DNA sequence: ACATAATC
DNA sequence: GATTATG
DNA sequence: ACATAATC
DNA sequence: GATTATG
């Protein structure tokens, strides 16, 4: 019933993240394969941060 | 707005997939890191489809 | 503890 | 995304 | 079309 | 996992 160990972002993934989600809340998977290149990220985790992301931003 | 395109799996990956949900209908991170491996799929398409097929399941 | 990563 | 669970 | 892969 | 969407 192991889940994968919660993923530390380094202060630069989180620009790139960062960056990506103030052009767009539901990035394509044409951009999220990219961000994940630039990122050393796998796609899913960029999925998953996106989703994470926009919890945050309506928590507001 | 475009989604990743489905995948299809070949018939030795479903063996390995349906072998390891005969075993558990919810395999541990380490499991599907494995399974993936083995299949050379992604442990995120593992996940998907394991959750995809618990759906088969219930809905018989 | 809680902010937030992972599950489903 | 609501819920669960951890670095 | 629908069985079932992907999203969220 | 409920919902959405496609090979």
């Amino acid at each position: 019933g192991q889940r994968r160990s919660r993923t530390t972002f380094t202060a630069e993934q989180l620009e790139e993240l960062e960056r990506a989600f103030e052009r767009t809340h539901y990035p394509d998977i044409y951009t999220r394969e990219e961000l994940a290149q630039r990122a050393k990220l796998t796609e899913a985790r960029v999925q998953v941060w996106f989703s994470n992301r926009r919890a945050r931003w309506r928590k507001q």
